[PDB]
């Protein structure tokens, strides 16, 4: 019910430090270049307890479906095989991905009419701002 503020179709309007985030994650040069060019839409829906987040771009369409607090396997757009858990903490969707003894966290929050996505890998944060399509 509260997760309703996230539901809809969103379009990327700005990005900061995404290349640096991808470097910290271990993404190679060619994938960074093509992924960094993408202007994805993010489509979020809910059906009962199941949340679906789709990312659609010229680089790589992805779709994850999950229940809050319940681990799932995810193949990321850059082809990492990760174990993911997504929870809703104080109104923020918090997505933790674990692989090869590493961890990254993606937070999605509503701020004004934006959906702000913060991606953190060690000390490196990328901020990506989406608005309604
Ligand atoms: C935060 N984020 N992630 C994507 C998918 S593309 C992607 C590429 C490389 C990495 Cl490391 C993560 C994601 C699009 C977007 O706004």
């Amino acid at each position: 019910h509260m997760c309703d503020a996230f539901v809809g179709t969103w379009k990327l309007v700005s990005s900061e430090n995404f290349d640096d985030y991808m470097k910290e994650v271990g993404v190679g040069f060619a994938t960074r270049k093509v992924a960094g060019m993408a202007k994805p839409n993010m489509i979020i829906s809910v059906n009962g307890d199941v949340i679906t987040i789709k990312s659609e771009s010229t680089f790589k369409n992805t779709e994850i479906s999950f229940i809050l607090g319940q681990e799932f396997d995810e193949v990321t757009a850059d082809d990492r095989k990760v174990k993911s858990t997504i929870t809703l903490d104080g109104g923020v969707l918090v997505h933790v991905q674990k692989w090869d003894g590493k961890s990254t966290t993606i937070k999605r929050k509503r701020e004004d009419d934006k959906l702000v996505v913060e991606c953190v890998m060690k000390g490196v944060t990328s901020t990506r701002v989406y608005e309604r399509a």
